[PDB]
């Protein structure tokens, strides 16, 4: 039961700017068994187009997970879109020990596109139901190198699991992506050495 509290997400509770009547008081909710409300709950169709963060290539911000309930830990990434949600791309991982703390640091690399984005926190939890949550943010990227096709070819694919495609985390078994990427943070039982699970076809 934890949800986005920074940058803002998609009808957060927390962002001042969200009408009372678009609010989503239930949205540390997992994303629903059948894949019908991924990615983001669908609010990136439906909800208007502001930003709640300005990202500069090169710099790094901090975002924050805040909850009633954290499961254990599990695995995290932060990805970003630059087609509202077709495809995401991982800029960080966090393997294992994932939302253990409520604030991670991330670096926005040099080569990412510049203009609309999504920015999406993804979490596997450790404990409990085999569940994804996820939430998005609308932000503004500036300075980067890189185009939509450049950054697309050169980051991982968000790791998808647990929404109905034959790709399901394990309770017991800490999520260690086959593809994290190179920036990633180690908690919990992962280290650098342990085996990518579970392996998805
Ligand atoms: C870090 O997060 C806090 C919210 O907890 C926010 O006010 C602040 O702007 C963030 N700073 C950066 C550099 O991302």
């Amino acid at each position: 039961h934890m949800e986005m509290s920074w940058p803002y997400p998609l009808r957060s509770r927390f962002d001042p700017q969200v009408p009372e009547e678009d609010i989503d008081y239930s949205m540390t909710s997992p994303l629903n068994s059948d894949g019908s409300n991924f990615p983001c709950k669908g609010y990136q169709t439906n909800t208007p187009w502001r930003a709640t963060a300005q990202y500069t290539a090169g710099q790094t911000y901090n975002m924050t997970i805040t909850g009633s309930a954290t499961h254990g830990g599990g695995s995290c990434q932060l990805s970003l879109s630059y087609d509202n949600g077709k495809t995401f791309k991982v800029i960080q991982s966090m393997e294992g020990g994932c939302p253990l703390v409520s604030k991670y640091n991330f670096k926005i690399p040099g080569d990412v596109a510049n203009g609309q984005a999504l920015f999406a926190w993804t979490w596997y939890n450790l404990i409990g139901n085999r569940e994804l949550y996820m939430n998005c943010a609308d932000v503004v990227i500036s300075g980067g190198t890189g185009t939509p096709s450049s950054f697309e070819s050169a980051y991982p694919d968000l790791f998808v699991a647990n929404v109905g495609n034959g790709c399901s985390t394990v309770e017991g078994r800490e999520t260690v992506f086959a593809n994290p990427g190179d920036q990633v943070i180690y908690g919990g039982t992962v280290t650098p050495s342990s085996p990518a699970f579970p392996i998805c076809h």
